């Protein structure tokens, strides 16, 4: 079988990160065989051992002399650290020599949480696990590529990480499918710069049977996981609506009504005449739907739950002491049965394999078979190369440019509103919209969130007549936006639209450079950092305080680019646009499993080509007044199917 | 270099249509040397046997016995022809037995015309040629395929066909543009049909080097044609633009106008005191501008030019004699210079490798190397691979979703407005659509242009009121849609909206058979052509005639789904919607080339999943009210970039 390979990709020098098991162990193998030697980067040296020993065991069966010096392992690389990324090179360098094809395959699962419960620094481990990682290494291997004149960059990127004009949402992990999306948006907009010498792709495989996904007897996989998450986060959205639901009708504090969980009896909360409506008709579900077996049908909840709906309702704006929970009795194992959970998992399964037009996944093996021979194509760049898939999973187009203004009962809903603006950069973009909202459409006050002091003074003078009539209130967000919020919510209200802006322009730097060049002024591994934390990272972290504020309709918008911006601003602008269209479409689907109505939508100030840009001051005026109703058309509620057109959708200004 | 093939597709039967040359050549070659036993189709018969006896002597030479049992030939075999298709299968099915893989790779450039210059039966032979061709031999193939377990359907479609959610305008190859768009969206919705058994997907390549695009020493290629047509097309258009431009400020008829051109000499008509500023200056550009030595700097035109330019004219209404050019002096030979060829075959190729991120083009063997090696995935279905490319060429997204109304500016200019709705089966969107612009929007009278005297009738008792006030009158079209177009112009003056919305529903018919069944009621050959006429040639003739109607704005709308629609209803509108996208931004962009100031835009009924349609009367009426303001806002003219964003554009209701 391995005789159609033999020759394939002779000469060859490959970098695969992931490389003792799953799709880069096979990936590997099957370059091995094809006449390349690999470097296999994970972080366990015993798993790399193994694989590296099973793959020169094989070579030396097909025939290969010299087996040891064909396949190589780099141990403790694990591809969230920078210095790991670096060590790595150098290892492979002074290994092989240039490297041609480096294979961005390193992807953990993430958190595997609702954006909601989904802690910053486990989004950002996930963004320099799976995407900044990427960059990096493609830093530090484009050079020599360039040089040599030849070279291959391949993302292993995911079916969830959308398509070039579609965005899909992946609900629980909005991480992973950005990390993903933005593998891909790294193919799409450094093709042209990295070309004639170096190509770009990435592969999308839709689901794949492995151990990622199946599991192992000892740890459980993907689907396992999401079947004892679904039940969790079912126990935690049921909770926290509950709860929510009960603080309208009742005039005891969010304090006083956790209260009445702490004996943490089910049976005890139903028939509690002093408990809500909402609390005991909740309790009467839980023993009604619930397994006898599990615990979860006797007690309300576990000590994970408890920490998650705290953090919950303290980030919603509820006062409760840290200690709440801190003598909640423990529910004895299980509390979700192996019978639920298989169940479960049963279901999510079924429901994939039901989704695939083939109704089968392709194996480890066949993916990397399918890589291994795309690989061997010399005339493509910039593209996703789907080796697996067709699914009938609902897309979320983007890059509608034809809209209008919204009608006339959702304008007069606008009066008397709070209205929040984020950002800094964009003061003419700020300016506009807060006399838009203020002026025309009645708000009763906008409050402008910026970075700096010197952003709050520019927007304080620009809005001078605004801020004299104590309409315009300026906060100064800092490295603080979540706190920032806190504070606008305390002092002025609650917000109706919210307007959310990056504080940071693009970078004005090369993305690539000259042939015999040292490229030290190229982007760096540590600005494309920056260029997710101020232009990804900001957005998520707007987006996780705004969704558990009911009312609010929120609009993220994405960098700006003129007929000025240079062409490496376009790019990164373009990479923004994409990436956080996948994250605008999965909070959109998570927003409706809340009990919180909040509508996120995306605002596109980008644009693909030059060519479409406006080059008059009549054609920029027209540009300006387009944002102003685009924001509008997302922003202005919804008076008592357009629910679903209203969410986790992009327009293009 | 063909050892890591052998075995690759061995056991496999493949069926290759354009099989004697170019990428079907090589597919063929390529398919033979792993093992396939191939059957190639095409219309010369010394070609194919060329081809034949090639491949055989290579079989012969890396080992093969009794090769002429592995290469069999299928001449006579137009692919336009329904006839030479069925007896194409036979021949096939004979020969060896089940086709296991159906490679659907003929494709003729087509007519090579703007629309305005496309004979209606031109493109009807694009048509059946490269798109309903592909369906007819599916629907041979597949019921045998399916029966065996396994197959699968490859249709060669390109970089210009489109993709998912974006259109790609293709100006002068409408036919062709929409032919490849057609064989991807055949792709995309026959997928979850079609399996598990068999493999539907697409290949898109970019430009592929070979004698298509170079040419041979006998017959010049597509570049060469190209820059041919571009000087001819240029000269076409130029003089067209004049004589319109020249009718606008003087008193004379179109035929004293087109009179002065009579005497053929560029010279005498640039001094002609007698002839119009506009015909003078275009003299004056034509010798400025132009080569000494082509005869294109002294003459105006030539006979094929005159007959372009005479019919174009015919078909804007002007009235002229069919003998007006036959006493026309014929220029010598070279009408246009072989320099002059060369410079513009040179810009083409030049513009070409400049859009390319990798700057080449891959060889035929490249394209067709990628594609065997493709074929061999048995993990991927309703797919577009791209086993080349990567291009800077503008694309279209389509499927925006969120809009709004427009401008109120806008909306004052339809005061007064003569409007025409063309339809018949959409009975309820075509009352409320010639309601809302009478009622509401003040347009002095609706044209409703229906296909049958009953839908006349129909339309008649809907809107009653309006035919008593003169308000709305009534023609019935027939397959007679241009002459009634006329009809309308003529009695009741050119119009400023124009509604074109299907005259048939989608039919209701299944898309594949059972395992065990004849599949005798599954959606005929004959049923799929008239598909393509009722839904997508409809439409071309309607645009064809409205884009030489000056003021025009042309709203092309596809068939609607609704919640009780069938799931092949679903797949069928959304094969359509795709389809049309790359029709409605070919003609968008060929319309900025003319000297009619048209827009045209496309507004989509139908939508993906039955999860995004409404469930009840509410959300209903929502949805017919998005219709009014879709078809609104592509509809109202623009008041003397924001041309650019109002054309070639898809919406979804
Ligand atoms: N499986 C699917 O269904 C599927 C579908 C679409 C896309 N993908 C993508 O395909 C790629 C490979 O997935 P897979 O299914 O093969 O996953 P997998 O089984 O989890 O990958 C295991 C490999 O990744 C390594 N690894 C894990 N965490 C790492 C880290 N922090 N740093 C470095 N290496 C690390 C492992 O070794 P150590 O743990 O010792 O480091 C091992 O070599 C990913 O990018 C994933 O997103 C997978
Ligand atoms: N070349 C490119 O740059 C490019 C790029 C993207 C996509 N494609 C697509 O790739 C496919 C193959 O293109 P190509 O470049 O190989 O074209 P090509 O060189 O024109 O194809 C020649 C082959 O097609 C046959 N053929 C032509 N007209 C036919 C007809 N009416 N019926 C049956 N066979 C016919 C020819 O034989 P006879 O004339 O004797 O019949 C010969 O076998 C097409 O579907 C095309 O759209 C090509």
């Amino acid at each position: 079988w391995a005789e159609s390979l033999i020759g394939l990709h002779l000469g060859k020098v490959a970098l695969i990160t992931g490389g003792s098991a799953g799709i880069g162990g096979q990936i590997g193998r099957l370059l091995a065989l094809s006449g390349a030697r690999v470097m296999l980067a994970a972080r366990d040296r015993h798993k790399l051992e193994q694989m590296q020993a099973m793959i020169q065991s094989e070579l030396a069966e097909v025939g290969y002399t010299d087996v040891e010096d064909r396949v190589h392992i780099a141990p403790g690389c694990d591809v969230s650290s920078e210095a790991q990324l670096a060590d790595l090179v150098e290892r492979t360098l002074s290994a092989f020599g240039t490297v041609d094809y480096l294979i961005n395959n390193a992807g953990i699962a993430g958190v595997e949480e609702m954006v909601i419960d989904m802690p910053v620094e486990g989004w950002r481990h996930t963004l320099f696990a799976n995407l900044i990682s990427n960059y990096s290494l493609m830093r530090k291997l484009a050079p020599l590529m360039k040089k040599q004149g030849s070279g291959y960059i391949l993302n292993v990127s995911s079916y969830f990480g959308g398509e070039k004009d579609a965005a899909i949402p992946y609900p629980n992990r909005a991480d992973y499918a950005v990390s993903k999306a933005g593998q891909r948006a790294m193919a799409e907009v450094f093709a042209r710069f990295l070309g004639p010498e170096i190509q770009i792709n990435a592969i999308a495989p839709g689901p794949v049977e492995g151990d990622r996904l199946r599991g192992t007897g000892e740890r459980p996989g993907l689907f396992a996981r999401r079947a004892r998450l679904i039940l969790e986060n079912k126990r935690l959205n049921e909770l926290h609506a509950a709860l929510i639901a009960a603080a309208r009708t009742d005039e005891r504090s969010m304090h006083e009504l956790v209260e009445l969980l702490l004996p943490n009896d089910v049976a005890a909360l139903e028939q509690n005449p002093a408990a809500p409506t909402a609390l005991r008709e909740l309790a009467r579900r839980f023993r009604s739907e619930g397994d006898p077996a599990a615990s979860s049908s006797s007690a309300l909840l576990n000590r994970s739950i408890a920490a998650k709906l705290l953090a919950r309702l303290h980030n919603g704006g509820y006062v409760l002491p840290a200690d709440i929970f801190a003598n909640l009795p423990n529910p004895p194992d299980p509390f979700f049965t192996r019978a639920q959970i298989d169940r479960e998992a049963r279901k999510v399964r079924d429901g994939i394999m039901g989704m695939l037009y083939l109704q089968r996944m392709p194996t480890e093996f066949d993916v990397a078979m399918a890589t291994v021979y795309y690989l061997a194509d010399r005339n493509v760049s910039g593209e996703t190369f789907h080796p697996s898939g067709g699914l009938r999973y609902e897309r979320t187009p983007t890059g509608g440019e034809l809209f209008g203004l919204p009608s006339p009962e959702r304008l007069a809903e606008l009066v008397g509103s709070t209205v929040y603006l984020i950002g800094e950069h964009l003061t003419e973009h700020l300016n506009l919209l807060a006399r838009a909202y203020l002026e025309r459409y009645g708000a009763r006050q906008v409050v402008m969130i910026v970075e700096t002091e010197t952003g709050a003074e520019t927007m304080r003078r620009l809005l001078h007549d605004h801020v004299e009539a104590g309409r315009l209130m300026t906060i100064v967000a800092g490295d603080q936006i979540e706190a920032a919020i806190d504070q606008a919510i305390t002092r002025y209200g609650r917000p109706g639209p919210v307007v959310c802006t990056p504080f940071r322009p693009l970078p004005t730097v090369p993305l690539v450079g000259r042939k015999d060049s040292d490229w030290s002024t190229v982007l760096s591994e540590a600005e494309f950092a920056e260029l997710c934390e101020h232009q990804l990272t900001h957005h998520f972290r707007v987006a996780r305080k705004i969704a558990l504020s009911d009312g609010a309709s929120l609009a993220l918008v994405t960098p700006e680019t003129t007929a000025t911006s240079t062409t490496e601003q376009f790019a990164l602008a373009n990479f923004i646009k994409t990436t956080l269209h996948a994250f605008t479409a999965t909070i959109g689907v998570e927003s409706e499993r809340t009990a919180q109505r909040i509508l996120i939508n995306q605002v596109d100030l980008t644009r693909r080509a030059r060519a479409e840009e406006p080059r008059d001051p009549h054609e920029r005026q027209q540009e300006l007044e387009r944002f102003i109703e685009a924001v509008l058309l997302v922003t202005a509620p919804l008076p008592p199917y357009a629910g679903r057109i209203h969410r986790g959708r992009a327009i293009t200004v």
